[PDB]
């Protein structure tokens, strides 16, 4: 239930149990300001030399994009964001009628696997936008889902992967997680 | 296991967690009063001017509907709420030889989906099936199901909405919920 | 997953949500006395008018059954309880080498289906099967499972039943039940 | 869920509960040294008489196995475990880059189905492989899974066994044993 298995030649015959402590998640940037209209321009106005810099992925690779005055809607820079194929995606929570913020995930799992966002010439878009390694107040953007490796122990040794998919521990085999195993209780899984 | 997904064209691709805290429920109201034959009438004799005013739905609609003393058993109100339209639905639990209960449910789930319950002359039917904001003694009509929303959290934004099927949070994505999540336990999605 | 719905044209469709408390059970008693052969007679030697009488069943029905030397072995026992169709049903469990038990299981399940076990013209016998409602030492037939009613709530009304095959509570509806739901976990049901 | 049921025409038609406290699990020794490559020589240089005896099983078997310079790589001794067929498999965990452990499990599960590792005439290989009723320091070989018995209830008698393929306890019936029934959660079985 835990976890699927996919072996070839190498893998050798015999008993294993498997406890799955975590599993590696994609760490996930919301923004928090009262946006009531996912259309409506966010940026500061008349601004020829705004950019995004996202800073994002394993080795940590920065991207930066120019961003007109008609791309600082929630929309626009959600298009802007995914286009720009920095190691993120984003979309929109509808959270309820009037009520829109921007969500934007890694597109590589892991605990180091990490997100930055500045925005450069204009300030008003930054209090919406930025994150880095400090937060101030409470409608700056704000992590919502933490990197996370995933962890887990085969017969009894504890291994520790950025991804879900773990081909590089037992040869022959590789271990795709899908859930936590119950607290006490390892699953089974015999090699033949 | 907690929820279905489907999607359409503008579904973002990229990594997801669910967590599913609570299920949309239907207010139900069972009568509480001893019944011991749900074909018995339970109203008053020789009433022509007697209703029932059923409140329901959202936005709140009153539905009023006449009763003869012969639909003052269990078995033909039953009948004749089904046969009203009224925004519920009723069934009898028999709870065990000579002990039937009348329940009556929203037909629509949420939070502010809830019921009210009025009879006009005849209190001795009302004492069976009144229900408002106030309720004073055992055997009256009781709650019995909490009219509930749907909470769900979707990487770590969290959404209340009055069905399980939630189609109006993420573009793209409708989430039909089917249980809770464990409790430390969120559930990972892929869209591709 | 902790139950099936089976409907006919009486269901009234509508919102259900449902807890499952308890399963019904059948009592089963064991016997404890230590026996290292299963074809090993127990009884009294040269005894013409043993029998064994065995109460079941709701309401109680006493069957009385004659026993030769030979039936009373482990094995001789089970095999003239089986034959005897009296309400219960017996199996050896091989504990391990040199140690077999004798478990009477009642054929029915519910609080009020217990059985009683009474040997006559063998109290050698006796002290391995008889089962009343008093016990004495540690050797004795022993009760290993409890008789027990299923225990349910169909929108938050309960309801008890000997059987795990709820066909009268709810018109139209069989509820078959599997296991128990999830502790602050109601399980929900669209009947359409 | 917790269990797999197979019967021919011994079983006895009847009412069950089941209740799996504990699963069947091979002993599993890893080595604990530090090993940053899984093909250099840990032996020391020079020995034309090195041996690696294991003892396994139930009864349990020594084998005795020579073991050239070449062949004390965690590799190699990998595949000289494995070809000598010795009650034991092996199998070597990637933990990190740079970072190795060599798996020895048992065979066969069970409390009673312990490993004894024994290398002759290399101290310096014996630190890292031997293992015996008594360990001194952090990096001698540890075991990693513990030896256990299958331990289950059936109708309320506690049976123990060395594997989770029970076919020697209730006549007519074996049951393969997939994990642990939920604490106050007995799971029911109808043989018909
Ligand atoms: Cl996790
Ligand atoms: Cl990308
Ligand atoms: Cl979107
Ligand atoms: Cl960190
Ligand atoms: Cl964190
Ligand atoms: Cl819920
Ligand atoms: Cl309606
Ligand atoms: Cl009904
Ligand atoms: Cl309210
Ligand atoms: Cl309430
Ligand atoms: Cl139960
Ligand atoms: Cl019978
Ligand atoms: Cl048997
Ligand atoms: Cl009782
Ligand atoms: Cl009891
Ligand atoms: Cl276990
Ligand atoms: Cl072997
Ligand atoms: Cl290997
Ligand atoms: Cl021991
Ligand atoms: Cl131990
Ligand atoms: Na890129
Ligand atoms: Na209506
Ligand atoms: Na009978
Ligand atoms: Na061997």
């Amino acid at each position: 239930d835990a976890f699927k298995i996919t072996t070839n030649a190498k893998a050798v015959p015999g008993n294993y149990v498997v406890e799955v402590n975590k599993l590696a998640q994609a760490q996930t940037l919301t923004t928090q300001a009262k946006v009531s209209d996912q259309g409506a321009k966010l940026g500061a106005e008349g601004v020829t030399d705004r950019s995004l810099t996202i800073t994002a992925g394993n080795p940590p690779k920065e991207t930066k994009i120019p961003l007109s005055d008609d791309q600082t809607s929630l929309v626009e820079l959600r298009d802007a964001i995914n286009g720009a194929k920095a190691g993120v995606t984003a979309s929109i929570m509808r959270v309820g009628d009037n009520d829109y913020q921007l969500a934007v995930s890694s597109s590589t799992t892991g605990e180091n696997n990490k997100i930055s966002l500045q925005v450069d010439n204009d300030d008003q878009l930054g209090d919406i936008l930025n994150y880095n390694a400090t937060r101030g107040t409470g409608t700056a953007m704000k992590q919502t889902v933490a990197p996370q490796d995933a962890e887990l122990t085969v017969n009894g040794t504890a291994i520790k992967r950025s991804t879900n998919s773990i081909s590089d521990a037992l040869q022959g085999v590789t271990i795709d997680l899908k859930t936590k195993t119950k607290t006490d209780e390892p699953q089974h899984l015999v090699i033949s």
